[PDB]
């Protein structure tokens, strides 16, 4: 099974709590996380793009860097880990993304890929006058389909004459082309998003589910496999989890309860043994190092599942204990 880190490009990472660690997104902090992840042989690092926050006491995700420039900086100070940036396809013309991808290909020595998203949060776009209208909800995958067509032409041949409902290329040129086949990833959950992934992506990110129910995502992995049958391409599922680990189950539980007890209620209204809104109801693994190792091995046994994307309650020490105490107990990592 492959392991990735979801880098905190937004303040406070993925916890919405006055009891969680408080921190701004900085290059230097992201550099330390990624270099540490590479040291423990994490396979990849991914950053999202979030253009509007949720406010509250913690000003949650009011502070966010930009994904491509962050990942270019990170590529420059690593050498082995795969590096993925997110393109919000409403905000960048495909030929720019094309050239940015070739650029970070040059920086990393062929370790860069791109996560393509439609966007769905109207305020992110309307705040700057570029929301296309409420039709986009149902049509966004048609839009992304044209978008990826243009990228593929440009990476593939260095030119495009594509013409459709949303783009017109008249001998558009982008060169150099990537030194290695350019990876595309997607995060579609719906039927239409999974069909997109099956056609054009190298793998599909989905959500882990529940708290200490590591296999509860299995029906999503099953749908993605079905979608992949329709194109006969090998597109596996990578699953997002939060890891809250400690020396014992008891201690990890105490940490999780403390976070939830500090829930930033105001930030949470803007947004909206069960999951909690404090980490946006993300699939959560809470336990001793050994317990988490076991649940991750349970994840590796789900048909479809090729990897996990990890967040932590604290990234610098979370990566540490992952490398030192969790990874070494994992069958799927030996
Ligand atoms: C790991 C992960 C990362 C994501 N990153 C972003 C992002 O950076 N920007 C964004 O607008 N959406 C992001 N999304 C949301 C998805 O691209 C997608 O729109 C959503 O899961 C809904 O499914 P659908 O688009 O097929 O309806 C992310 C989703 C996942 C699972």
């Amino acid at each position: 099974m492959k392991i990735g880190v979801f880098v905190p490009i937004g303040n406070n990472g993925w916890l919405i709590s006055t009891h969680a660690p408080q921190y701004m997104p900085t290059f230097e902090l992201n550099k330390a996380i990624v270099q540490k992840a590479e040291h423990y042989h994490f396979d990849f690092a991914l950053s999202m793009i979030k253009l509007r926050g949720f406010g509250g006491k913690t000003e949650f995700w009011d502070h966010n860097l930009e994904s491509f420039t962050l990942m270019a900086g990170l590529a420059a100070v690593t050498s082995r880990i795969q590096i993925y940036a997110t393109a919000a396809t409403l905000t960048l013309p495909p030929a720019i993304v094309a050239r940015m991808a070739a650029t970070i290909d040059s920086i990393s020595g062929g370790r860069f890929g791109v996560n393509l998203v439609t966007g769905w949060q109207k305020p992110e776009y309307e705040q700057m006058g570029i929301w296309p209208g409420d039709d986009y909800f149902s049509r966004r995958y048609d839009y992304l389909t044209e978008y990826v067509q243009v990228l593929r032409d440009l990476w593939g041949t260095g030119k495009s004459d594509f013409k459709g409902d949303f783009f017109t290329m008249n001998d558009c040129r982008v060169s150099p082309q990537p030194s290695v086949p350019m990876k595309v990833i997607c995060a579609g959950q719906s039927d239409a998003g999974m069909a997109f992934s099956a056609r054009y992506a190298d793998f599909n990110f989905c959500f882990g589910k529940g708290v200490n129910t590591p296999t509860a995502f299995a029906p999503t992995a099953a749908r993605m496999k079905q979608a992949a049958e329709q194109t006969g391409r090998d597109v596996g599922s990578y699953v997002l989890f939060m890891v809250i680990a400690d020396e014992t189950d008891d201690a990890a539980r105490a940490k999780w309860e403390h976070y939830k007890a500090g829930a930033d209620e105001e930030a949470l209204s803007w947004l909206t043994d069960p999951t909690s809104a404090v980490n946006i109801n993300m699939g959560t693994l809470v336990g001793s190092y050994a317990s988490v190792a076991r649940m991750l091995d349970e994840v590796a046994s789900v048909p479809g599942a090729e990897g996990v994307l990890l967040t932590f309650d604290d990234f610098l020490s979370g990566i540490e204990t992952f490398g030192e105490r969790i990874q070494p107990l994992m069958q799927c990592r030996a």
